[PDB]
């Protein structure tokens, strides 16, 4: 399955260049507005963490976390751990390390993987009031050789893209690296005009 990915990542991202860093954060950030489409996800952020690394957060219902009888496993899991708005298991085989948590009836739902491996089985961590899904992950410098450091500018720039064709939802862009933390947000606005 993914071991395929991790082995010819140009066959799926098109590119280990900075290009294909960037993609990365695009299959985590569609499937976000994937919920926003449904109608569910009203805000979305994407953070550039201080060592290079992605969160992105939405506020969506948060991925399916029940048994599929197909599987045997979560959806959630299966989400990130099966080859297919499909590519959050080509992001997880490209990083060193992912983590999701879910937040969906009053719990937050957990699992992390390694080099796309799962390290646990999907666990509850802690109560919440909110519902949404958070993905971490930390690509993986045995793939992206040439740089892992991420571009503002360039993502800032296509999150206002599709802060636009995806009017009304609201989408931010912030950068937590030394010496140059910066948050942009996006909103356009709909009917209420
Ligand atoms: N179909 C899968 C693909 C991803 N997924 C998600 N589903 C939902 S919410 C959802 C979607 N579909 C549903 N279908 C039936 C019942 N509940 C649902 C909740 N939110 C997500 N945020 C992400 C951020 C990164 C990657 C994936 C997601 C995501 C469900």
């Amino acid at each position: 399955g993914l071991e395929a990915v991790r082995k010819r990542p140009g066959m799926y991202i098109g590119s280990t260049s900075g290009e294909g860093l960037h993609h990365l954060v695009w299959e985590i950030v569609d499937n976000s507005i994937d919920e926003a489409l449904a109608g569910f996800a009203k805000s979305i952020q994407v953070i550039i963490e201080p060592d290079d690394s992605i969160t992105v957060i939405d506020d969506g219902r948060g991925i399916p976390v029940g048994i599929q009888a197909k599987t045997g496993r979560p959806a959630v899991e299966t989400v990130f751990t099966v080859l297919h708005g499909v590519g959050s298991s080509v992001v997880n085989a490209l990083s060193t390390s992912l983590d999701v948590r879910v937040y969906k009836d009053g719990k937050v739902y957990y699992q992390e993987y390694r080099r796309g491996a799962v390290v646990d089985d999907l666990k509850v961590i802690e109560e919440t009031d909110r519902h949404g899904t958070t993905v971490h992950f930390i690509p993986d410098p045995e793939i992206f050789t040439e740089t892992t450091v991420y571009d503002f500018d360039k993502l800032a720039t296509r999150v206002r893209e599709l802060a636009f064709l995806n009017r009304g939802l609201h989408i931010s862009i912030e950068d937590r690296r030394e010496g140059q933390e910066d948050k942009k947000e996006y909103h356009y606005e709909g009917l209420e005009h």
